[PDB]
């Protein structure tokens, strides 16, 4: 079972001995620090952490003794704050005397703004605020995935609109294939849920269970998939029977959309000769609601996409849409699910536009690129102490390393506000109290062991909408 | 609760309908596919996956109905194989009819070799082999962490040996600070455990519990830490009181080693004036077993390390060791815990060598670089089908994409062997049965819901040692 006393960085165990004596309050904040592009971030994921790990009775006699035993060996010394944890157990029935205030989930906030703050609600628990830094800071991951997914949605929307005149199907143009490429089952659920903030296309099922348990949607599920082959379901038929495999699978799934990986031996032969001649009759008869979706999976992603399109365009009846771009017949589409990250996504749609192919023809699958190839320094997600009270006097505190101005942290009590032009500003030094900038956008979401405000996944999606979607 | 019927890629739900009719066997393997870096990998972490997710009764009526209801909405259609999963429930009491063979954990094997194989033990369950690809393939992460961690140990060993004449303290020279920088609690435990295959220094507490539960050590714990400050324990004292913070912390931890972050405002001032002058008397009185470990945390990592060392070497009594390199007194050390990954680690130690500083002086902390900035394509970890039986006839199967030879997979029944020169070779096409290469080095580790062979964390560590350690 999860033990909050064993869910921190080891050195934090020793910090209760290092703060200034007579310190009654430690107040800390999280930002995605600005760096001298990712100019705005989606706040998403805190609610999951609050519910799974921080709420309710998280301290027990047994958990205290377990931690004491572990730390005695780990440190080869007794340095553990057994008294402090006992106090929380006795006074608060093991609920954390902590208050967390946060921007609403799904909100899209420029870099360098406070997104949440943390403080102890009992003077004895000054040490507790930063104890939970480690667990709260992991919110960087759903924030970063949601943000990066949204940034790719902006690219897709831009090119789709330019090449087609609309945004139909935008929410299915980036399909999560990342389940096998992430570091764990838990990460898979979290990351998949973050992508779903922006899109509805996914193969990472763990996402759906997380959303149902922690957020909830009006619809039965937040995300969807369609039948698709993998290489094993093609190669199992034998090298000489790729066509038999193709035929069997599109016939099995004749009335729904079906993706068929086509590069097992020779992607270009498969498109030109197998799909384009041998089995053409099984493709052109298909419904508009059930296209064949041809899937290349190797080679340079842009070059292979263009070559596949060029091949298919000469074997199938292509039209020119009202924008002047080429469109495959409705029963035939393509998905590129290899080598896709935000960078190659951009290169591919731009290459397509250059060769006069509509973005309507294509969708993208991304796995590692989407859910794994991201770190905490992408958005400089960071948690810092900005305010303490020592001997009954509050002091504004911060770091400001001489060699790196980018690492300077904010000072004092913080609040988030709308600017007169409708943007965001973070007020420092408790200046929000002057009430010159309207209401604080942070809300209490956790206080003394209870989750005090929650958002549905539907609200989060609404908050995270693109401007182009609003317009 | 965890539901293995909901722990696969969506499309695999539809694959039982896509295999050739009358397929009775699907056999698949995992390798770190070959492409000058990462020529060999540490096999680690499958044991965790077998135990936490695959073993025992993993199928119930409840789980089957839950999967049915989710998939009906997820596909907007009924395509889920209720019957196949019920068959497993009713025939095998929900235990998976699967056999898995694997190289021993901790083993170091060149790229391009079979590391584990998977096959169904019941003909009705031909579809099960690749259903669990997704979960098994996540072994890439502990493999990749362990491997990249060990490569860093190699660098440290080489430089420590050259600048000091020995390897004392090697296993404490790379310290896991990645708890906050990974994507989840589960990842934290897995990744930290993997680092611990090579080192004993960690702040990622989650790793200890995983190791204790799934592997085991003779010693009470696999990894250790020491007291250390963070910016909040310095800055809370106020900008004008950095000295008071330093003095309090080192006095509180006077007889154990203590790391103190010294760059909150001005690292060079803190080293030269606060540590080097105002508080010097509190440092030079410390035990060899309880050094002050000064921690810079910003600026160019190499440049800052060198300047910190130059500063300290002028304020403190420096010796020259037997190899001719400079050594801080034993009560004073440095840890660089910012911007450290395998590339910058190499750059720092090489730069220290050029300025004649022993690697004895320093340790490194790595977080994101150690546990998060890694992907499945670093070692090309990959799971593929190589052998099927259909209509009673065994077929050797494979992919071979025209535009990418590096993605070609292996054919047929596989086995792993020692060569006459004592290296590893993977035999394809069932050629291991010809018995020209001696015994298959893979062992059966899972069969029909039971874990059938396992390794302690002490043995895994022994298997993973460096040559120079041997």
């Amino acid at each position: 079972e999860f033990n909050i006393l064993l869910a921190t960085d080891s050195y934090k165990v020793t910090h209760y001995k290092q703060y200034p004596p007579n310190t009654s309050k430690v107040y800390s904040y999280f930002e995605c620090r600005e760096k001298k592009k990712y100019e705005e971030t989606v706040f998403y994921g805190l609610q999951y952490i609050l519910n799974k790990y921080l709420k309710g009775k998280v301290v027990t006699k047994e958990k205290i003794q377990e931690a004491k035993d572990v730390y005695k060996e780990h440190f080869q010394d007794d340095v553990f704050n057994e008294k402090g944890w006992n106090y929380i157990l006795e006074k608060y029935d093991g609920h954390l005397p902590i208050e967390i205030k946060a921007v609403p989930e799904g909100f899209v906030i420029p870099r360098g703004n406070v997104l949440f703050t943390v403080e102890n609600t009992d003077p004895e628990c000054y040490w507790l605020t930063n104890w939970i830094e480690t667990i709260l800071v992991q919110s960087w991951y759903p924030i970063t995935v949601a943000t990066n997914s949204r940034e790719q949605k902006k690219i897709l929307a831009k090119y789709l609109l330019e090449t087609s005149g609309n945004l139909d199907g935008l929410e299915y143009k980036l399909h999560d294939f990342g389940y096998r490429g992430v570091s764990s089952q838990e990460t898979a659920g979290i990351g998949a849920s973050a992508h779903l903030v922006n899109f509805k296309a996914t193969d990472t099922v763990a996402g759906l269970a997380l959303i149902k348990k922690y957020y909830g949607t009006k619809d039965p599920v937040p995300g969807y998939s369609v039948p698709a082959a993998e290489h094993s379901t093609i190669t199992a038929w034998g090298k000489d029977h790729e066509k038999d495999a193709f035929e069997h699978i599109v016939t099995q799934f004749s009335s729904v959309p079906v993706s068929v990986v086509s590069d097992s031996y020779d992607i270009y032969n498969a498109c030109e000769k197998i799909w384009g001649e041998d089995l053409r009759h099984l493709i052109v008869s298909r419904s508009t609601q059930a296209p064949l979706i041809i899937r290349p999976d190797s080679g340079n992603p842009l070059d292979t996409v263009l070559k596949v399109l060029e091949i298919l365009g000469k074997k199938f009846p292509v039209t020119e849409n009202s924008k002047g771009y080429k469109l495959l017949p409705p029963y035939l589409r393509v998905i590129q699910g290899d080598g896709v990250d935000i960078n190659t996504l951009q290169e591919i749609v731009e290459g397509m536009k250059q060769k006069m192919w509509s973005i309507e023809n294509i969708a993208f699958g991304s796995g590692g690129g989407l859910l794994q190839k991201l770190t905490r320094d992408l958005l400089n997600c960071s948690f810092k102490c900005s305010y303490v009270v020592t001997n009954g006097l509050g002091i504004n505190v911060f770091k400001d390393p001489v060699a790196d101005p980018n690492k300077r942290s904010k000072k004092g009590r913080l609040s988030l506000h709308r600017t007169p032009a409708g943007n965001f500003v973070t007020l420092e030094e408790g200046k929000g109290d002057l009430e010159e900038y309207g209401q604080d956008l942070l809300h209490t979401v956790f206080k003394n062991g209870k989750v005090t405000k929650s958002y549905s996944f539907d609200e989060i999606r609404k908050n995270a909408q693109l401007n182009i979607e609003l317009e």
